[PDB]
């Protein structure tokens, strides 16, 4: 049971999405973690075996909602890249850790 999947959903599993999935792959494969990886797909779609699911706070209910027992992070604006640079930090140090 290792957190190596990363996916991000939103209502339009687009929109957002796309920008969002972009950043947060990129920071992962610099960090050499080709181990983890990284898609992106609507809020009705999800699949239970995700450890990881990262959407807007808006949307953030629901995808709790498909899978509480999975760990859900919140975003607050779409370039919020003060967040997302602390998460990818954040999730580098629980891959060693």
């Amino acid at each position: 049971s290792h957190v190596r999947k990363i996916i991000v959903a939103c209502d339009a599993g687009m929109g957002s999405s796309a920008m969002g999935a972009g950043v947060l792959r990129k920071k992962i494969q610099d960090a050499g973690l080709s181990q983890i990886s990284v898609t992106n797909s609507a809020i009705n779609n999800l699949p239970p075996d995700v450890d990881l699911v990262i959407t807007h706070r808006d949307l953030t209910e629901r995808a709790m909602r498909q899978v509480p027992q999975a760990q859900h992070i919140s975003l607050t604006n779409f370039l919020d890249s003060g967040l997302y640079t602390s998460l990818t930090e954040r999730l580098v140090a629980a891959q060693r850790h």
